[PDB]
């Protein structure tokens, strides 16, 4: 048991946690990876244990974030070998937080007691992962709470959020890392009863369906090549693609959805098309919701370029100044704007709170692409009278990789936390309809030009996570943190 070998063990145990997420959905690999990280940091100095946490997260992020390489294969045009260093530094920067959790736990709790692994680690894991999702803009990717979307602890999610499952998974795997090292038989069962108490919670229908307001919703997946997506011209076909695919559905569907940045043009430059399209949807009796880029003039006669969603048709008449839209708030850290003080067009940030959308008597809370993984921001924009959850994205990058599935698995948790049907539309990613409990009602394969049409029923409940948020976990994190820190 030297310092050299424990680095390679955490490197592989970190890669074990990758299997916990989609498409693998091996949720025990989360507990196994949590046990491998929590046990390898026993009776060590902080500076040598931080190397284990740095090598553990580097195995986790090095296996679950490697799909960002093909993201640069389309944007940027780099020679190749430089993109690989970015993934390492991206994993290194994210591993600094994993190493920050391993170093602090070794300074205050060098003793291998149940207090460290069942009280301190679940609370410190909350503050560590939160800082990794707060510094700069935030990147809370690969949280083992999302692995329980198809697992046992899914009943605990609508009560205290996805981050609270990270708390209990660390709390269970902590007592599981105890009984595996100390060979004691008590915390093994104490881990299970704390793991078994949230199991009877996955049969509680917090919501209530409204079968009368059942509608037929259609969502279009145009499958536009990313190499020709933003190309000048060619968009005459893209509009002809959607319209020839949307027109036969305008008469009978009550709501039609197009993905993010579907119309590759400024909103002001395609006005004669939308005024003609809106007037046709009203005759048929349907509502259309699509995403488009907006270069809007501010009061200072300067343009703020936004990533926007607009509404058309019956129940939502079109207008360039209409309040029935949604601007992107949480921007991509480097795909749109620059976060640093200075360098060495930029997208503008929208409001943090926006009223839900409207379309033929339907209330929809929106979230563009990356914004769906922010459970607290989705909860804040959420309103009681909301009929469905809505999310549109463009996963053209990360092609043929495991990226979109990890992204897709996190979006299902938002429907479970809020008990609302989640409608998701993408360019070539996982386009599906998710029920109020993370169940996949319908889904179509990737890399295809198809249209998804199904029936949905709204809900009108209020989950404990919708009333409260992640603060009940912070209280449990505070009490677990305030009590365990004082002892040292
Ligand atoms: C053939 C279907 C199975 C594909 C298997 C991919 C490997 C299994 C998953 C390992 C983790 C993700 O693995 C990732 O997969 C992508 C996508 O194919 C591959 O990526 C590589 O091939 C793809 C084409 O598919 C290129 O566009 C990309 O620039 C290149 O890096 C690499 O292998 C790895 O970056």
């Amino acid at each position: 048991e030297r310092q050299r070998i424990r680095l390679l063990l955490a490197l592989l145990f970190g890669a074990c946690g990758t299997l916990a997420f989609s498409p693998y959905d091996v949720w025990p690999a989360a507990i196994i990876s949590l046990m491998g990280l929590q046990a390898l940091t026993f009776n060590r100095r902080p500076l040598q244990s931080a190397a284990i946490g740095f090598c553990w997260g580097f195995g986790l992020f090095g296996s679950g974030i490697n799909w960002v390489y093909v993201s640069i294969a389309t944007f940027g045009g780099m020679p190749g070998p430089v993109n690989i260093f970015l993934v390492v530094l991206l994993a290194a920067y994210l591993s600094l937080y994993t190493g920050l959790f391993a170093g602090v736990l070794s300074r205050l709790w060098p003793k291998t007691t149940w207090l460290r692994v069942a009280i301190a680690a679940p609370a410190l894991w909350q503050v560590t992962e939160f800082l990794r999702g707060w510094v700069l803009t935030g990147f809370p990717w690969l949280q083992f709470g999302y692995s329980q979307i198809d697992g046992p602890l899914k009943g605990l999610a609508p009560i205290m959020g996805v981050e609270a499952i990270n708390f209990l998974l660390m709390m269970v795997s902590g007592l599981l890392a105890l009984a595996l090292v100390k060979r004691n038989w008590r915390p093994l069962v104490v881990a299970v009863v704390l793991f078994a108490l949230p199991f009877p919670l996955r049969y509680i229908q917090w919501f209530t369906p409204q079968p009368e307001k059942t509608i037929q919703v259609s969502m279009v997946q145009g499958d536009i090549p990313q190499s020709l997506k933003w190309d000048e011209g060619q968009l005459l076909n893209t509009l002809k693609i959607y319209y020839n695919a949307t027109a036969p559905l305008m008469g009978k569907s009550s709501l039609i959805i197009w993905p993010e940045s579907a119309i590759t043009d400024l909103e002001i430059n395609q006005q004669p098309f939308l005024k003609a399209l809106d007037g046709e949807l009203r005759d048929k009796g349907s509502s259309l919701v699509t995403g488009i880029v907006d270069a809007r003039l501010n009061k200072q006669n300067r343009y703020d370029t936004y990533n926007t969603i607009i509404t058309l048709g019956k129940g939502a008449p079109y207008s360039y100044e209409s309040a029935d839209r949604y601007n992107k708030n949480h921007l991509v850290p480097f795909g749109e704007f620059v976060p640093l003080e200075s360098i060495l067009s930029s997208f503008s940030r929208g409001p943090y709170i926006q009223p839900p959308l409207s379309a033929n008597g339907i209330e929809l809370t929106a979230a563009i692409c990356y914004e769906i993984i922010l459970g607290e921001q989705v909860r804040d924009n959420f309103r009681p009278d909301t009929d469905y959850l809505l999310t549109i994205s463009n996963d053209a990058w990360f092609g043929k990789s495991i990226g979109p599935w990890q992204h897709f698995q996190m979006a299902r948790m938002r429907a479970l936390e809020l008990a609302r049907p989640l409608l998701r539309s993408t360019n070539n990613g996982i386009t599906a309809v998710i029920g109020p409990q993370g169940e996949i009602q319908a889904m179509i394969p990737q890399f295809t030009r198809e249209v998804l049409t199904t029936n949905v029923t709204p809900t009108t409940g209020l989950t404990p996570y919708a009333r409260t948020g992640n603060w009940p976990l912070w209280v449990l994190t505070a009490l677990f943190g305030f009590a365990a820190v004082l002892m040292s």
